Order: structure tokens, then C-alpha cells, then sequence
């Protein structure tokens, strides 16, 4: 555990570095107009958005310092720099969306490219185009060869979106991946003892620095933010995650550790496939007299809505699911169902929740998932 | 020459795609306010500035895809990623140059950073260290080690921003990097006959992409700029070039490649150093009356001027380098000397030139200064 002492000395060495260069670049972003307001404070301020850009090349500095270590063989070599690659790419490309906004389209498009290192290392480094089957002797009738490659490709879009769109209140974005690379840790150190070392001791390289770099940015976007990770820091989570799981050939029990975000983007499917009308920012509101955040509604036309539309409505109106609040004026009948988010559902649930504590819920709801995922691999129920 | 031949296929693909896109992505620019004025126009429209940024992206989707052919052993492969990485890296780092303004000890720093891959690629696959003297039987009194491993951080730092500080002219940056392209690409073609193959067959993958890339982004750039090419583009071209130099062991013939650059870095190095101050567009002005770009002055009191200043400044005045003109008000006396820049030093010799004229003259001066070392290293004097 030498190279793996040495990649935790650099980690704490980033942390500091991290917390300390945010504050630093403040003026940067400010001028270069990188902010945004606190949505769901009365505060106008404009806090300094992308800040995942300064964590993430804190992140690269480190790793690229780090290359030498784990061989002072070429195997894990290649996976190592083509892994950084992929990182890399996606941190610039993430800054680039941060910077100009892309379009949907691109959001899921240019994730493939960039994830194309991994694949083509993994095509280089011969890897197992077989899957095994998890789920029970129902979907067993594999070389998925292409398919496989398919989905590796689409592991990257899945992650880095999944984060980007359960977010939207201080510290969620970032705490989530800790909860996340922190499972991930666990599993390595545990993993690390038997059978599979050389995928967990390359996991932990790239896990260990983008903890503490993490660690660095919540110190500053942790409740009440004082600046915003972007879509610069959800590009190099998801990509991270879905590199180690892919190289490390675990994305499974990755996947697992995904609960939540999987949750969150299936229960926005019909909003995010525009069947029933999405708006741009789906956070809930913030009742100013009481400070605490409740819930964000979607209200449209129901003649406009789609015959589909009102069936998934419907459907989860009786699931218990989203609350439909119907109402009609001189212009007409409208219908003003409850955003689909599993911040939202949880307000439905748990009813109006203060900022702070509503994110700590959901880190906590994150924690749970990462013990069931531990409990099923380890049978500890 | 297979490779070659898909790695062609895909090169101009990339110059199509590079073509297209720049005009695509104007929106995003000028929405994201990453845009800047003609200064030697007197239209006051914004032109979109980093699109550098296209050129480069397109420039890494192309390698990513091209990185199964060279092989469908790891020795090239190891040198291939880590050189993207490098690349990829440096046009990530230039980009948030280009949208943050970072600070003239950045500029220099974390160049060096993003060199670490070329580096430890070099070092992991046991590099030559040891030098062979070109100069004459004078400096020869040799293993560099470190010193070596010092040079190759600091040529990736010399390369971008000597590019960067040769600019401020319609299609001089992008051209003049276009010229040293193709030097180095025909240099690669005759060296690909015998002896060192590898290191030329390689620094074809990478050079023919920036070339078709490039010629896609001059395509826009050219006079009348529609597009600028950005710090994006001079930290991509300076890496790409150094890169190639470093890997493929041919640093010295390409820094023969750039002897406009060097000339302009060192002619500019009292002002750099400000020793003599230096303004912060160091551009030439326009004669609206004439259409033609005349020489740009610096103006200031000979008193607040320092021993080494006057001095490194009457002996520029004496070798007939620069133009001083002292004044005297009621404020005191001044002294307005010459920027010191290859572009007015052109100004200086031949007089007032027209823009078009002036940057095609300097790309004229940059194939000239590839046929003297075609001529040096081929014998063809
Ligand atoms: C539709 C959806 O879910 N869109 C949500 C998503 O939109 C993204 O806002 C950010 C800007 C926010 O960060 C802003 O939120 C504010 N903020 C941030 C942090 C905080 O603590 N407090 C706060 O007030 C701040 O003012 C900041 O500027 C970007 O514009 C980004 O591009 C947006 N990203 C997107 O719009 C992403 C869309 C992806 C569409 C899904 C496509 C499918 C992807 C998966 C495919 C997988 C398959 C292959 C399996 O996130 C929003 C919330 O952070 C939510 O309000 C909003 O509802
Ligand atoms: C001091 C110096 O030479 N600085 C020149 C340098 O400044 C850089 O302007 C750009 C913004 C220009 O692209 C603007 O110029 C305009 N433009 C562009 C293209 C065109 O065709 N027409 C036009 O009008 C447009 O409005 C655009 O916004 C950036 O701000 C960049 O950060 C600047 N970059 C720097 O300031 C870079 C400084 C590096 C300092 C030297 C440090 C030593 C480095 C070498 C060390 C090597 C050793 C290890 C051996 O370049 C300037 C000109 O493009 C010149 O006017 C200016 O004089
Ligand atoms: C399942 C095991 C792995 C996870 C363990 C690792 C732990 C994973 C969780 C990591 C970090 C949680 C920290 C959350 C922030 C936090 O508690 O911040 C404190 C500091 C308190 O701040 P506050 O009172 O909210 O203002
Ligand atoms: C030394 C050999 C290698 C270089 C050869 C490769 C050639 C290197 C030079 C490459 C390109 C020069 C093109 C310059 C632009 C150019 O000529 O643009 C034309 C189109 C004309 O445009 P204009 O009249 O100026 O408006």
C-alpha cells in the first residue's frame, strides 16, 4: 500500500489546495459573469458558478503527479492515462456547457465522445464483452460485444446528467458524489483484501483525489453556498464514477450506489421527454415568511396536454405520486401537477423542509441506499 | 501507409465538420459575451473570440476515433494517449484562459502542468536524456537528467505563448501555425523514406488533424476575420507542436520551424520583462485616412525610466531597431519608443502595410524561415 499512502499524502496535499484556490479565482469568475443567483434564497447576490473547474483541475494536477508512483506493466499504465483522458475531456467539455450552454442534444452527445478513451482502451486491453446475468431466471433466455461497447458509452451520459439533474439546493451535487466515491472507497478497501486487487488499487487512485477535491468544494458550497460546482463538476463526477466502473469492472455495483439519481431521472422521464410540460428550473419554492422549501408545480392548459400525458398523470395521481391541482378561470381550465423530482416527492411525503436540512435528508436517503447496496453484495440483511 | 490513409479520411472530415460548426456555435459565443472587437477595424462590432475551442474539440474527436486504426505493442499506444492528454489538457487550460483572464504567472505555470503527461510518458518509456550539440566547437566543453526533463515543461510553455504574443493581425496566428504544421508534416514525409519511421509516422497522426483542423478554423479567420481564433487555439497549436517535437525527438528542427517566433519573444523581452513599459495592446494602429496598419508607440517620462532601461533602449536605437521620438510639455519630458514586436519592426522597414498585406508578408517571412531550415538540415545552399 505504498503508491496508495503516497496518492493519500497529494489527496490531502489537493484538499487544502482545493479550499484554498476557490476563494482565490472568486474574482475570475464573477468578471467572466460564471455565477448565478441562490434560487431558492430572497439573497440577488450572484455567487460564482463552475467552481467543479477548479477542484477538477486541482483533481488532474495531482493524478498527473501522481503517473509515476504506482510503477516506480504499461496493463494499468494505459488504463491509467487513457482513464485521465476520458476525465480530462469531460472536465473541459463540462466548463464548455458551464461557459456557452449547450443544447440538450449536446448534453448527451458529446459525453460519448469523450468517453471514447475508456472504450477504446477497454477494446486495446481485451476487455469481457460477457455480462452476467443479475435479476432471476426471468430476463435469462452474454456477448453483448458492440452493445457492451453501447453501453459504456452510454454509462457516461447516464452518471454526469443523473447528478446534473438532482440538484438544484446547496451541497447536493457535491455531497451526493461523497456519499457516492465514499461507497466506492469502502468497497475498494473491502475488495482490496481478495480476488479482484488490481481493479480496487486502480479504483482508489482515482477515487481517493476526487473525494478530498470534492471535500474541498463543499467546504465552500455547503449550505449557505458561497459558490456553485456547475455542470463542470457534474461532467467529472459522472465521468469518474462511470470510468472506475467500467475499467474496474464494477459499474453494477456502481450502478447500485446510484439509487437515488436513478430514481430521480426515471420519476422525470415524462417531464423530460416533454409528455407532460417541464420547466427550465424544476427546485422547489421558497415560502419567505416560513424560509422553509416547498414544493414546485408545473400548471399548463389540459386541452393542450397529450393523450398519453394525462394517462402518466393519472397513473401517478393514484400511485400516490404527484399532486394534480386542478383549477378554472375566463382563460380557461388549466391543471397544476407537482414537478417530478425526488426532491419535490419528498416534500410530498415529508411535507415543507428547510434548504439545509432538506439536502442532509437526502445524503442521509443516499447513505441508506449505499448500506441496502452493501447488504445485498455482503448479506447483511 | 494505411493508417495515414484513414487518419487522411478523418482529417478531412475534421476540416469539414470545423468549417461548419464555427459558424453553428456564433450564437453560444456572443450569448456567453466570449467575443472581442476588430482593434485594427473601425467597425466596433464584437467578432466571437476562443473558436480555437471548435477547432480543437473536433481535433480531439477525430484522434479519439483514429486511436484503433494505428494498431487494428503499447509502446505508441502509451505515446498517443498521453500526448492527447497533454493536448486535450492544454486546450481545457487555454479555454478557461480565454474565459476567466488569468494572470501572466499562470501563463506560464500551468502549461507546465499540463506537460506532466509528455513527461512521465517519456520517462516510463525510458527516454534519450542525453543531448548532442548543434552549435559549433565552442559551448561544446551530455546527460541533462532533470535538466532535460526541465526543458521539454518549459518548450510547451515558449511554444503557446510565443504564438500568442505573434498575433493581433487578420489570420497571423492561425497561419502562422498552419506554415510550421505543414514544415513539420513535409519534414515527417521525408524522414518517413528511412532511419527514424516511427517517430515520423506518429507525428503525422497529430499533425495532419491540426493542419485540415486548423485550415477549417483559417477559413473563418482569415482577412476579414469573421471568427478569432483565441488563447484556446495558441495554448492547442504551441502543446501540439511541442508535443510532437518531444515524443517524436525532433524539438530542435522544430524550433527552427519557429524562428519568427523566437525573434519576436526575444525582441519583445525588454518590454516583457517591462523594463522599457510595456502597454497592454502592443498591436499596430490604424490610419483610417490610409486604410494601412502604421507602427504603434509607448509613450512615457524618461525620468521614471531605469539605468538598464534607457540603456537596453539606446542600444536597440543605435542597432536600428527601434524608432524613439522624445517630446517635452509642461508635464516634462517624455520618450515615445517603438513597441518592440516583429510586426512593427516589419512596419519599421517596409512602412505603413496593409492588414491583409502585413500578416500574408509574415507568413511569406514564416516560409522562408522553413526553407532556410530545409536548406541547413538537407543541404541546399
Ligand atoms: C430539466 C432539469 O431537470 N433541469 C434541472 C437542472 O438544470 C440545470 O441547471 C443548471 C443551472 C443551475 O445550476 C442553477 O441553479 C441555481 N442553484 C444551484 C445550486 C444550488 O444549490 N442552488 C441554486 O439555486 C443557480 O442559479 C444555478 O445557476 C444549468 O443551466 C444546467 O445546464 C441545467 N441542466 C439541464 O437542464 C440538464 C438537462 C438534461 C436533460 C435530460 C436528458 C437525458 C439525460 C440522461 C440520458 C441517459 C440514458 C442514455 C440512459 O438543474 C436545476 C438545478 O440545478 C433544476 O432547477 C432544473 O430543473
Ligand atoms: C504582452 C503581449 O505581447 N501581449 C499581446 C497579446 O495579448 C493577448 O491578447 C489577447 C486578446 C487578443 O486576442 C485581442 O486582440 C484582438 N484581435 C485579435 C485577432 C485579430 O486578428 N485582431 C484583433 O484585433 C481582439 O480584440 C482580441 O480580443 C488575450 O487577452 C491574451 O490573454 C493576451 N496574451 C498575453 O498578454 C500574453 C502574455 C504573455 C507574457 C509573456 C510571458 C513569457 C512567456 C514565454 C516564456 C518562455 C520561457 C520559458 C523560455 O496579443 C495581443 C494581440 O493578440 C497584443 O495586442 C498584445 O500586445
Ligand atoms: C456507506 C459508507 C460510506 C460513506 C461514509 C463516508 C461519509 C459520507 C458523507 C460525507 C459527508 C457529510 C457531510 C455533510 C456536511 C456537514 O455535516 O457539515 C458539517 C460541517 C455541519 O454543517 P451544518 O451544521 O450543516 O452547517
Ligand atoms: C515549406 C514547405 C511547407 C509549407 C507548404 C504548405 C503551405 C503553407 C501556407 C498555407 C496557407 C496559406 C493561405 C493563406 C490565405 C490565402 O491565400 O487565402 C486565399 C483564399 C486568398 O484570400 P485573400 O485574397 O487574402 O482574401
Amino acid at each position: 500500500p505504498m503508491p496508495l499512502l503516497i496518492n493519500l499524502i497529494v489527496s490531502l496535499l489537493g484538499f487544502v489546495a482545493t479550499v484554498t484556490l476557490i476563494p482565490a479565482f472568486r474574482g475570475h469568475f464573477i468578471a467572466a459573469r460564471l455565477c448565478g443567483q441562490d434560487l431558492n434564497k430572497t439573497s440577488r447576490q450572484q455567487i460564482p458558478e463552475s467552481q467543479g473547474v477548479i477542484s477538477g483541475a486541482v483533481f488532474l494536477i495531482i493524478l498527473f503527479c501522481f503517473i509515476p508512483f504506482p510503477f516506480l506493466p504499461h496493463h494499468e499504465f494505459v488504463a491509467l492515462i487513457g482513464a485521465l483522458l476520458a476525465i480530462c475531456c469531460m472536465i473541459f467539455l463540462g466548463f464548455a456547457d458551464d461557459v456557452l450552454n449547450l443544447r440538450w442534444r449536446h448534453k448527451l452527445l458529446l459525453p460519448t465522445a469523450a468517453s471514447l478513451p475508456l472504450l477504446m482502451v477497454y477494446f486495446t486491453n481485451f476487455g469481457n464483452t460477457t455480462i452476467v446475468v443479475p435479476k432471476p431466471f426471468r430476463p435469462i433466455l452474454l456477448d453483448l460485444g458492440i452493445l457492451y461497447y453501447v453501453y459504456m458509452g452510454l454509462l457516461a451520459v447516464f452518471c454526469t446528467n443523473a447528478i446534473n439533474i438532482l440538484a438544484g439546493i446547496n451541497g447536493l451535487e457535491a455531497g451526493q458524489s461523497l456519499v457516492i466515491s465514499a461507497s466506492i472507497i469502502v468497497f475498494n478497501l473491502v475488495e482490496l483484501e481478495g480476488d479482484c486487487r488490481d481493479d480496487h488499487v486502480f479504483s482508489l487512485y482515482f477515487m481517493i483525489p476526487f473525494f478530498f477535491t470534492t471535500l474541498g468544494l463543499l467546504y465552500h458550497n455547503w449550505y449557505p453556498s458561497r459558490v456553485f460546482v456547475g455542470d463542470t463538476f457534474c461532467y467529472f463526477a459522472g465521468m469518474t464514477f462511470a470510468g472506475v466502473g467500467i475499467l474496474g469492472h464494477f459499474s453494477k455495483t456502481m450502478l447500485l450506489f446510484f439509487m437515488p439519481q436513478v430514481f430521480n431521472f426515471l420519476y422525470s422521464l415524462p417531464q423530460l421527454l416533454h409528455i407532460i410540460p417541464c420547466p427550465r428550473h424544476r427546485i422547489p419554492r421558497l415560502n419567505i415568511k416560513t424560509g422553509k422549501l416547498e414544493m414546485s408545480y408545473s400548471k399548463f392548459k389540459t386541452k393542450s396536454l397529450s393523450f398519453l400525458g394525462t394517462f402518466i398523470l393519472k397513473v401517478a395521481e393514484s400511485l400516490q405520486l404527484v399532486t394534480v391541482h386542478q383549477s378554472e378561470t375566463e382563460d380557461g381550465e388549466f391543471t397544476e401537477c407537482n414537478n417530478m423530482t425526488l426532491i419535490n416527492l419528498l416534500l410530498k411525503v415529508l411535507g415543507p423542509i428547510h434548504e439545509r436540512n432538506l439536502t442532509l435528508l437526502l445524503l442521509l436517503l443516499q447513505i441508506l441506499g449505499s448500506a441496502i447496496t452493501f447488504s445485498i453484495r455482503y448479506q447483511l440483511v
